[PDB]
C-alpha cells in the first residue's frame, strides 16, 4: 500500500510511545485462544517503548524467549478530533503484530522494519479512553525476511536459529502514533530530481489523493514560492536551481494541497534537487566522482536493543561527522526514518538495504548438527514463497526511502550464497522488478568474500560492486603480507571481470579495546591499526575502488559462539561509544581526504 | 505555586518531549542582547531533549562549558483545544532556565531539579505553530542549591567549581509538555493517610480548586467506589483496607472534580493508604519495624547524562528487584517524578533528598591551595539569601512529592560541615519549616563522617540518624581489622548520644571491574566484597541501625581529579550496568533475610 511519513498541520498526532505499556510473554500460546487482549494482561509488568524487548529485564529466559508477546496500553482520543480520520500507525514492529482496539482487529504485519497503519475511527470515540493491545512473534522461517528456522524442543518450547550475526532483537522497536486526517487527503507522493551537468534542472510530481485537487508548489529554503504546479497526476518544474551536496545538503520544500468543498489537506514533502547513477567505474552525484567512506552500522545500543534513541542518533552523528565519515550502509534491515532525514537534512550518502541477510548456508562455523536443508532453494528452504515474500520486503522499503535525497542506491541483499543452483534464478527477476519500483537509484547486492569472482554467478545483474572482505582475518589470519595481495589480486580480478565501479561494504578485524601488544597480533588495538592501514594502501592502488565503509562502526550483540566474544568486537568504537586507537587513525585518512575524492594513488 | 503533574483525564498533554530542539552556545553572552527568542538560532545544531546537553556531542568544549545556552523548537497548538486553559510546563531544566513563546517571556525558574509552569493561553492560538525559545543557565554560586564557586580566569574565561562529587551535567534533563484543563481546574490536593492497628482506617483530605465546588470518591483496585466525600478543602474518609505496603504497594485511587455551573473538571490521584512513623530506635511501617536495603543512586548514564530514560529505568528497577534491594534515596537532588509513581506501584521506600549537597569547604581533594571563604557560614559564603534558597528548595520538593506514598522521609542536605558554629544557626530554622510543610514523614539531614558523635552539633534537630561511612577506605585504608573496630565504637556512639534509627546511607569502594587480587586490597573486586562484609557484621550487631543503602547502585561521572578513576567507581554494577562481584554478595545477602526485617545479629 501507500506510505507518508507523518508530519504536523491539518493532522495531529499523539504518540504513543509514552512509553511505558503493560507487557507480558505467553509461553503457552494459549493467549489468541484465551481472547486475552479484551481485558488488562494479567501476570504483566511495565515497558518501555520504544525499544527491544530481549534487555530491558536483565533476564537470559526472556532475553532468548520465542514466540509471541503481549503489549497494552490505553490512550484517550483527542476531543478535537471531531469526526476525523483517525489513523493508528508503527514504525516498526519487529518481525510480526497483529492489533486489537477494545475487541476490533485493525491491523496485521509481517516485516519488522517498516511502517504499518490502519484507519480506526468506526471502533473509536474522540474524547474516551481505547485499549490498545498488540501481539508480537519474533519467529523466523523459511519466508521470512531474514530467513531463519524454529526448532520446537520435545519438551514444549519453542528456540530460534537463525544465519546472521546480529542477535535477533524483537519487540516494538520504533514510536508507535495515533494520528488525525481530513476527509480529504494525500495519501501518496513521488518525485524525482533531473540534473544537467550543473546549470539548471527539473523535478516531477506525480500524487495518488484521497479525493482532491492538488495544487503543488516548491519552495525556496526561506520559504519563497519559486515552483507552482497545478494537476493532481502529474508536473515537471524546471527551475535554475540550488542542489544537494554531500559537505552541505540543500533541501527544497514542496507543499501538497488536495482540495474538497468541504476540506483542504496540507503536506510539505522535503526534496533534494540530486541525480543518481552509474558511468562505467564511477558513481556519480550530480555528475560527480563521489568516493564513500563511512561504515556498514547496526541498529544496537545496551539496554534498548535495536530500540529507536535520540541521543543515541545525536551522539553517534556527531561522531561520524568528527572522524569524517561521508557516507554509510544500513547494514542488514531498514533504519528509524529519522536516520534517513537527518542524512538528509545534514547531507549524508546512505546506501539503503533490506533485511535480506541469511540466505546463506555455507555461513558457517559449526561444530555441531548439521540440519539444514541441503538445496538453498527448494520449496524446502528457499522457495517460491520466499521470493514473493522477498519481493514485498522491496517494495515496501522503496516505498518508505524514494523521496530521501540522501538514500543514492539500493541494496537487495547481503552476503547470500550465490553457488548453490536456483542463485541467479532467484536474483534476476528481483533485479529487475527494483529497477521497475525506482529507475532513478543504482542497485546492488552485497558479496560475501567466498564467492568470489571466479565462483559469484549474480554480480552483472546489478550496477555496483559492493563487497565484504576479510583477508588477513577469516583467512590468511593475521597474515598482512600475504593478505594484500589475496586482496589487490582479486580486486583487480573484479576490476576486469565486470568493469564496474567498485565499494567495500565490510572490512574489518575484531578488536578488543584495552588489548595491547609489542607483536601487533590479532585481537589487539595495533592489529586493527596495521590491517586497516595495508586494506587502504591497496584501494589506493586500484583505480575501480570508488567506495570504502568499515566493518562496523560500534561492537555490537550477537548470537552466542564460539567466534563472538560477548558479541561482535570489529566496531571502530565499544557498543558505549569509547574509541578504540582506530578510531583516531580513520579519523586522519577521512578528514585529510578532499571531501567525495580518492588520493593521487598515493596522497 | 500550586504543582500537580498532568495526566490525561478531562485534561489533554501534547507530549512536545518530541526531543529534537535546535541548540547553540553563547560563548560571547550576547543572547538575551540581541534578544534570540525573537527569530529561529542562527548556528545552530540538532539536540536531543530530555537529555543532559553535556555529552550528546563528544565534545569536551562544550561538555565543560559554563555561561548560558539555548534550546528552540516550532509546534503546533492542538486545533481542538478552543476554550481551553493552555498550560506550558518544564518537568526540569538544569539548574535556570527562561522561556519565550514567540518573543512574549512566560517563565523562570531556579532550580535544576522541580517542574515550573505557565497558563499560556493568550500568547498561542489554537492550531497554529509557535517558536520556543529556552535560555538555560548551568552556573552555580553561593545562593544557588546546590552552592558553588564560578571563577574566571584573567581572559574572562569562566570556570565551574564547585564542592560535590558528581558530574555538573545541565540541559533540559526531563519532558516538556504543553497540556489542557478547563477554567475551572483542580490545581492543588493534599492527603494524609491515618491508619490504627491496622484493621480500618482514614484519609484526610485538602482541595484547593479553581473556581469550583469540589467532590471525592475512593475508589478500588478493581475500580469499585470504596468511599465518598462533599466539601472543597476539608474532608476526612474512612476505610477496611488493603494498606500500601513495602512489598507491593496496594493502590486506592482519589477522584477529584471541580465542578462549576457549566465547565467540569477531573483529576485521578493515586492514593496508598499508610502510616511512617519512628518510634524510639525504630522506623515504623503501618506500625511495624522495617529495615532498609539498597542504594544511593544518581541519575547518570551514558550519552545522556541525567537525562531521564524510560528503558533506564525499567532496566535499573529489574536490577534492585533481582538483587533484593527493597529502598532507595534520591541520592543529591529531586528524581524524576517517574520514577516515584514506578516507586509508588512497586512498594518501593523512598528517602526523598533535596540538591543541597556541597554545604562543606572541607572535602577537598588535596594541594590547589585556593580558594575559598573561610567562614562556611558567613555573608560571603553560606548566608541568610542561601537559607531562603534552600527553603525554596524544601518547599518546591515537597509541593511535588507530598501526596506520594512511597516517600517515607525527607532529607534535607547531604553532607554538611557542622563543626563550624552557625551551622546550628543556619539548620534549625529549616528544620522546622520542613516539618509544618509536611508533618506526615520524618525529616533528616545526610552526616559527613569527620562530623562524627562528638564533633556534630545538628543532628538532634532531626529525626533519623543517616550516616555516610568509609572506615577502611578514605581513612584507616585497607585495614578491615581497624576500620571494623572504629566503625562499630563509633555507631554505639550515636546510638547511646541521640537514641534514633540509624540508617547508614553511604557505605562503598572504588571498585575497578575485573582488577582481581588474591590479596584482598583496595581496588579490587574481592575487597569490594570484603569491606561490604565486614561493614555488614557490624550492622548486626547494633540494634539502632535499622538500614543500609550502599553507596554506588552504578559508577556515575564525576568533575576530573586524582581521587576519582574517570568518575566514581563504588558502583555495584558498572555505568553500562554490568553487575560486579559484589553484585552477587547483596543479592545473597537482601534476598536471604525475612522481607523488611533486621537480621537475628546471624547468618
Ligand atoms: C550464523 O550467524 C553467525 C554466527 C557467528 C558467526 C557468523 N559469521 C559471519 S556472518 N561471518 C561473515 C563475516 O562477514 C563470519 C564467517 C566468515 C566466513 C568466511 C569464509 C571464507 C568461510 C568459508 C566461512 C565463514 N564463516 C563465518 O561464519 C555468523
Ligand atoms: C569530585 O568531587 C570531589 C572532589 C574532591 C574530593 C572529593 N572527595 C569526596 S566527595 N569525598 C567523599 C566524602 O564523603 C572524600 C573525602 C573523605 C574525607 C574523609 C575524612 C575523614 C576527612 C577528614 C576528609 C575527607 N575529605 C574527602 O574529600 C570529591
Amino acid at each position: 500500500s501507500h506510505m507518508l511519513r507523518p508530519v504536523e498541520t491539518p493532522t495531529r498526532e499523539i504518540k504513543k510511545l509514552d512509553g511505558l505499556w503493560a507487557f507480558s510473554l505467553d509461553r503457552e500460546n494459549c493467549g489468541i485462544d484465551q481472547r486475552w487482549w479484551e481485558s488488562a494482561l494479567q501476570e504483566s509488568r511495565a515497558i518501555a517503548v520504544p525499544g527491544s524487548f530481549n534487555d530491558q529485564f536483565a533476564d537470559a529466559d526472556i532475553r532468548n524467549y520465542a514466540g509471541n508477546v503481549w503489549y497494552q496500553r490505553e490512550v484517550f482520543i483527542p476531543k478535537g478530533w471531531a469526526g476525523q480520520r483517525i489513523v493508528l500507525r508503527f514504525d516498526a514492529v519487529t518481525h510480526y503484530g497483529k492489533v486489537w482496539v477494545n475487541n476490533q482487529e485493525v491491523m496485521e504485519h509481517q516485516g519488522g522494519y517498516t511502517p504499518f497503519e490502519a484507519d480506526v475511527t468506526p471502533y473509536v470515540i474522540a474524547g474516551k479512553s481505547v485499549r490498545i493491545t498488540v501481539c508480537v512473534n519474533n519467529e523466523l522461517n523459511w519466508q521470512t525476511i531474514p530467513p531463519g528456522m524454529v526448532i520446537t524442543d520435545e519438551n514444549g518450547k519453542k528456540k530460534q536459529s537463525y544465519f546472521h550475526d546480529f542477535f535477533n532483537y524483537a519487540g516494538i522497536h520504533r514510536s508507535v502514533m495515533l494520528y488525525t486526517t481530513p476527509n480529504t487527503w494525500v495519501d501518496d507522493i513521488t518525485v524525482v530530481t533531473h540534473v544537467a551537468q550543473d546549470c539548471n534542472h527539473a523535478s516531477v510530481d506525480w500524487q495518488v489523493v484521497a479525493n482532491g485537487d492538488v495544487s503543488v508548489e516548491l519552495r525556496d529554503a526561506d520559504q519563497q514560492v519559486v515552483a507552482t504546479g497545478q494537476g493532481t497526476s502529474g508536473t515537471l518544474q524546471v527551475v535554475n536551481p540550488h542542489l544537494w551536496q554531500p559537505g552541505e545538503g540543500y533541501l527544497y520544500e514542496l507543499c501538497v494541497t488536495a482540495k474538497s468543498q468541504t476540506e483542504c489537506d496540507i503536506y510539505p514533502l522535503r526534496v533534494g534537487i540530486r541525480s543518481v547513477a552509474v558511468k562505467g567505474e564511477q558513481f556519480l552525484i550530480n555528475h560527480k566522482p563521489f568516493y564513500f567512506t563511512g561504515f556498514g552500522r547496526h541498529e544496537d545500543a545496551d539496554l534498548r536493543g535495536k530500540g529507536f534513541d535520540n541521543v543515541l542518533m545525536v551522539h553517534d552523528h556527531a561522531l561520524m561527522d568528527w572522524i569524517g565519515a561521508n557516507s554509510y550502509r544500513t547494514s542488514h534491515y531498514p533504519y528509524a526514518e529519522e536516520m534517513l532525514d537527518w542524512a538528509d537534512e545534514h547531507g549524508i550518502v546512505v546506501i539503503d538495504e533490506t533485511a535480506a541477510v541469511g540466505f546463506n548456508l555455507s555461513l558457517g562455523i559449526g561444530f555441531e548438527a548439521g540440519n539444514k536443508p541441503k538445496e538453498l532453494y527448494s520449496e524446502e528452504a528457499v522457495n517460491g514463497e520466499t521470493q514473493q515474500a522477498h519481493l514485498q520486503a522491496i517494495k515496501e522499503l522503496i516505498a518508505r526511502d524514494k523521496n530521501h535525497p540522501s538514500v543514492v542506491m539500493w541494496s537487495i541483499a547481503n552476503e547470500p550464497d550465490t553457488r548453490p543452483q536456483g542463485a541467479r534464478e532467484y536474483f534476476a527477476p528481483l533485479a529487475e522488478a527494483t529497477r521497475k519500483l525506482d529507475p532513478t537509484r543504482p542497485i546492488t547486492c552485497v558479496n560475501v568474500m567466498f564467492c568470489d569472482a571466479h565462483t559469484d554467478t549474480i554480480s552483472d545483474l546489478f550496477d555496483v560492486l559492493c563487497l565484504n572482505r576479510y583477508y588477513g582475518w577469516y583467512v590468511q589470519s593475521g597474515d598482512l603480507e600475504t593478505a594484500e595481495k589475496v586482496l589487490e589480486k582479486e580486486l583487480l580480478a573484479w576490476q576486469e571481470k565486470l568493469h564496474q565501479p567498485i565499494i567495500i561494504t565490510e572490512y574489518g578485524v575484531d578488536t578488543l579495546a584495552g588489548l595491547h601488544s609489542m607483536y601487533t597480533d590479532m585481537w589487539s588495538e595495533e592489529y586493527q591499526c596495521a590491517w586497516l592501514d595495508m586494506y587502504h594502501r591497496v584501494f589506493d592502488r586500484v583505480s575501480a575502488v570508488v567506495g570504502e565503509q568499515v566493518w562496523n562502526f560500534a561492537d555490537f550483540a550477537t548470537s552466542q559462539g564460539i567466534l563472538r566474544v560477548g558479541g561482535n568486537k570489529k566496531g571502530i568504537f565499544t557498543r558505549d561509544r569509547k574509541p578504540k586507537s582506530a578510531a583516531f587513525l580513520l579519523q586522519k585518512r577521512w578528514t585529510g581526504m578532499n571531501f567525495g575524492e580518492k588520493p593521487q594513488q598515493g596522497g
